[PDB]
């Protein structure tokens, strides 16, 4: 069989995907994860048991973002494999086309975690590789399905861009998008592009966000904001065609005033 349920922190999760845990934990229908450490784990008791053992409050690496009770820790999967095995397993869950699961060494993974009294929670992350040839700035990104369409993904986006404008550089999350991740990523676009024009060229407006030209431009096709003339896309946009592509939930917000961090 494969695994079909998790229980994590305070949450029961179905599962979206196989994802290829050991054929004993697979085998077993629902599994318990520490939601710190993300020990995985077969049964109820082996699950209360650890959590009255495990120390860990938070994950493990570098804090290099805390805004109020709102913390991304930076994972390097050379420095923290097991950890960073887990996590990949339990985002294989939620992911279909993420193949990558053991051989952890080549990615930094961001989490993203909402704290109170009792620790940091898990939210969700993105992976990324320390060295991307094709200039991605996310692997993968999943947020858990308790978490989804609440602001968290925006949130890593515009950080997985905060990241690529520090490094000096752009960035696109790789291919092919999750169902959800593509009308996440378009939404960010549409949004951080038509603020940007109400306050440019496609050339500045890259520059300014860190999203590529091509992004960009298919964003602003779908916005029918792009004529086309002698073989180059150009900007062609008016106060009602911007404003009125604006005209609402207030989102979390990355403060790089918050983020302590410089490139590889
Ligand atoms: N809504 N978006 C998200 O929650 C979100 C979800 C995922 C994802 C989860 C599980 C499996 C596959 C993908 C991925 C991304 C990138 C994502 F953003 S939202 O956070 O409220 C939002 C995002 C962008 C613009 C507006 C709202
Ligand atoms: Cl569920
Ligand atoms: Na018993
Ligand atoms: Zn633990």
């Amino acid at each position: 069989k494969y695994v079909d349920k998790i229980h994590i922190g305070n949450y029961e999760i179905d599962a979206w995907y196989f994802s290829p845990f050991p054929e004993d934990y697979g085998k077993q229908p629902k599994l318990w994860l520490c939601e710190y450490c993300l020990k995985y784990m077969k049964y109820e008791k082996s699950y209360r048991f650890h959590l009255g053992q495990c120390q860990w409050r938070q994950p493990p690496g570098k804090e290099i973002y805390r805004k109020s009770n709102i913390s991304v820790h930076e994972v390097d999967g050379k420095d923290h494999k097991i950890y960073c095995q887990n996590l990949c397993l339990l985002a294989k869950l939620f992911l279909d086309h993420k193949t990558l699961y053991f051989d952890v060494e080549p990615f930094v993974f961001y989490i993203l975690t909402e704290v109170d009294r009792q620790g940091a929670h898990i939210v969700g992350y993105f992976s990324k590789e320390k060295e991307s040839p094709d200039g991605n700035n996310v692997s993968c990104i999943m947020i858990l399905p308790p978490y989804q369409r609440r602001g968290y993904g925006r949130f890593l986006i515009a950080f997985s861009y905060e990241l690529s404008k520090l490094e000096s550089t752009v960035g696109s999350p790789e291919k092919p998008l999750s169902d959800l991740g593509k009308l996440s990523y378009r939404s960010y676009w549409s949004s951080v592009l038509l603020e940007n024009l109400r306050d440019l060229s496609i050339k500045d407006l890259s520059q300014m966000t860190s999203i590529t030209q091509n992004d960009i431009i298919s964003t602003l096709q779908s916005l029918n904001m792009v004529k086309y003339w002698k073989g180059q896309h150009v900007i062609c946009v008016t106060p009602k065609l911007v404003e009125e592509h604006l005209k609402k939930k207030p989102p979390i917000t990355v403060d790089s005033v918050c983020l302590k961090w410089a490139p590889p």
